[PDB]
């Protein structure tokens, strides 16, 4: 039976008032929290009703007081809590703690959540699923004539890591042969002086891949499907900037064999909720990276191409209903289409003139376009606001479709230009920028994209 | 170009709430008003701001107060109103404060209001466009060889009325000229100077969308079917019509447009004609937007409250924002049904309920829309307004799957500590006859079953 008639969002800004619409559209009842430096967030008041959370805990933290959250859920009859994205989304601590205090949880079981926030299980999964991983060594290799050898069955460029380097530091990549032999040496004994050991591991460099990720939703039932793909090439130093749906220039029949492998593992696994599988392609192959398990920021331009709501959709699948039941209405695989494509990006309070370093303050004039085909989910962009460190400053996210790319790029940009702000500082001519190039234009563009062409950087 | 970045909306319930999404979709800022008695109403919550109109009047008087509303829009900044439906939505001296106050006014313009809000001024705008009417005389008959004559060229049956009675009070049907005789004979002593018209009996009634733009620019959003009348109220909408000829449905739509062109009609409007067989007539056009237009934007894929902001905001009909194609690349798909759950207890005449509801719990889902207005949990029924819990409208590509999905959504409402007319509903949409798609104006009130609970 349907339980759900109260939720409350455990978040704040766009994504709360995201899931405050899909509620009150399915007749329930909604409960946002906010911290005291929230007592101005717009989306306190979107909700049904609002309660003060992790008082006396920091910015950040009271967000995560999965105490406190639990004791409001009970104190006010709620059924169920969306984690929306980026804070306790993923936590496995507070999803079991909702199902011990009988509160569902909006989102996959717990098993989901482990297994996809370790990489190595992850990488475990997806092997045991039939679906290409990057290939690294599993350890540190012993000597240079595994590094060679694993050159001569993989291919250049590869890429040597410290082991203690963690992610990110003591990396160096080998394009050659006539290069390995040095590059080893000195990756030991640069690793050893900065870090302290000498163990190193190799990988496979994928490099300049185009970053293709498939929505995903799964029922109690064991069934799925996918909603396509997004395309998150558009990257600066491996953010994302501009999602598109679908991906322009991706092979159809690459698309397919894409989709599939992401249902594949999600289905070997069976994923319950919404849920994202992300991969790196090169040419004709595709490798596995990640899972998200939860919603993305970015999840509204697949709900555009392919009519499907998905926030509304996690809600009845978290009440017991199937893909395909007469409530959730999602059609069979065959039947899903997608028609014309979207681009979202997210209008921030980052001074591209100051590093992008966030801007604060208040908000003097504030106005924007909008119309049809384009959707406006406002963090706390608005006149009169205040926005301050503590946050995301999202001022609002910005969601537009048009039967060909072209056209939806020209309403991007068009959009961008019309809004008018005054009092803080905004990433608009850097959006401008990246959305009116003809690289991103072309339609023909991978994650080298922004890192790669300077101009992007003029005012 | 645009200038609308706050609006205010005069009115209140599930059409406010209804206008406060658009708004919100739009980037629009959001102001709504609440008389003392809408203290605890839902919608007073659901704008931006929120202010209490006409303290001191009548309940309904307070969302008629003129000058109370532009006050409050005046002080607080607003570029714009939105009248929704059914106050002061066709209120012509409404509409001209705000052209005073430059107040943008959410809808036609004042002349579109005056000819369309007298029956008189509105028939002979839709003659003078070449749409065609109900044949009546255009004065007092002569005798009874004018109304026999009438009727040879129109055909019965016809109708006679008084002229000091009005529509109702002073009316009488005629069927074959054997009673002409005596009718005509009787009319005259009864209403005691007569009038005829021709009477078309069992019609459909099929109403047509429109758009128009400042530039001049018309289009239709096709029809909704309204047949289904319980006492010439409206019940149970549904589009498009499900046994409308194409033919006859292009007639009527091009009608609408050719009207609607003619008199250079701005923002959003309706235009209702009634069918017979293959024949129609114009009868009204509600300068506004309507209960049922939610089912029309489900078809179509078309925003109407979005495109009716936008367009007061001087955008084009196809202009990038407003976003509506060529008449001619504009598509139905699926079809679209309207219900109205209220407090009207069909065991107590349809006499609204009041009260504190203690329990409630809706369905809901996909090609649900649930367009709440007070029917929540804990809310206080007043019997001041319109009492309506939710107005429910279901989309499928099919009628028989919409029709299903609207029977299986009013099953699963669960209210307790009031009374609804979900018993009257259900009956209605469960019915052989409307699930054939083939039923007029005469359906409700001649299928006694549907009283039955």
């Amino acid at each position: 039976t349907r339980r759900i008639r109260k939720v409350l969002v455990a978040n704040r800004g766009e994504i709360a008032i995201r899931v405050f619409r899909a509620c009150t559209e399915l007749g329930i009842r909604t409960v946002a929290i906010y911290s005291k430096e929230d007592v101005g967030s717009y989306h306190r008041y979107k909700a049904d009703e609002a309660y003060l959370v992790g008082e006396g805990k920091k910015p950040i933290e009271a967000y995560l007081d999965i105490e406190g959250i639990i004791e409001i859920a009970k104190a006010h009859d709620v059924d169920a809590i969306h984690p929306g994205y980026g804070f306790l989304s993923e936590n496995i601590q507070f999803a079991k703690r909702c199902r011990e205090e009988g509160i569902i949880f909006i989102g996959p079981n717990e098993n989901h959540l482990d297994m996809f926030g370790d990489k190595v299980k992850a990488r475990h999964a997806a092997v045991n699923a039939g679906i290409p991983v990057i290939p690294g060594s599993d350890g540190p290799v012993d000597g240079l004539e595994d590094v060679v050898a694993f050159a001569e069955a993989h291919g250049y460029p590869i890429i040597i890591k410290a082991a203690l380097g963690g992610g990110g530091r003591g990396m160096r990549i080998v394009r050659s042969k006539s290069e390995v032999k040095e590059a080893f040496e000195r990756a030991k004994s640069e690793a050893k002086a900065a870090f302290g050991s000498d163990e190193v591991y190799v990988e496979k460099l994928i490099e300049n891949p185009k970053h293709i990720e498939v929505q995903i939703l799964g029922d109690y039932e064991g069934n799925i499907v996918h909603l396509y793909e997004r395309d998150c090439s558009v990257q600066r130093r491996h953010q994302k900037v501009v999602e598109v749906a679908p991906s322009v220039s991706l092979s159809d029949e690459l698309r397919q064999r894409i989709c599939e492998a992401a249902v594949q593992l999600m289905r070997s696994v069976g994923y319950v909720n919404a849920g994202t599988v992300e991969f790196l392609v090169s040419g004709d192959e595709f490798y596995f990276i990640e899972v998200n398990p939860r919603i993305q920021v970015e999840h509204t331009i697949t709900e555009m191409i392919t009519g499907i709501d998905i926030v509304q959709s996690q809600i009845l699948i978290a009440d017991g209903c199937s893909l395909h039941s007469h409530e959730v209405g999602i059609p069979k695989q065959e039947d899903i289409r997608i028609n014309g494509y979207a681009i979202q990006s997210r209008v921030t309070t980052e001074d591209p003139l100051n590093n992008f370093m966030p801007d604060t303050g208040k908000i003097m004039a504030y106005r924007s376009g909008g119309g049809f085909g384009v959707r406006l989910d406002a963090g706390n962009g608005f006149q009169g606001a205040v926005i301050t460190p503590y946050y995301d400053s999202l001022l609002v996210k910005l969601s537009t479709w048009a039967l060909t790319f072209e056209q939806a790029a020209r309403k991007m940009l068009r959009n961008l230009r019309e809004f008018r702000i005054r009092g803080i500082k905004t990433n608009i001519p850097f959006l401008e920028n990246v959305v009116q190039h003809p690289k991103f234009l072309s339609g023909e563009y991978d994650t080298s994209f922004i890192d790669t062409t300077p101009e992007l950087f003029v005012f």
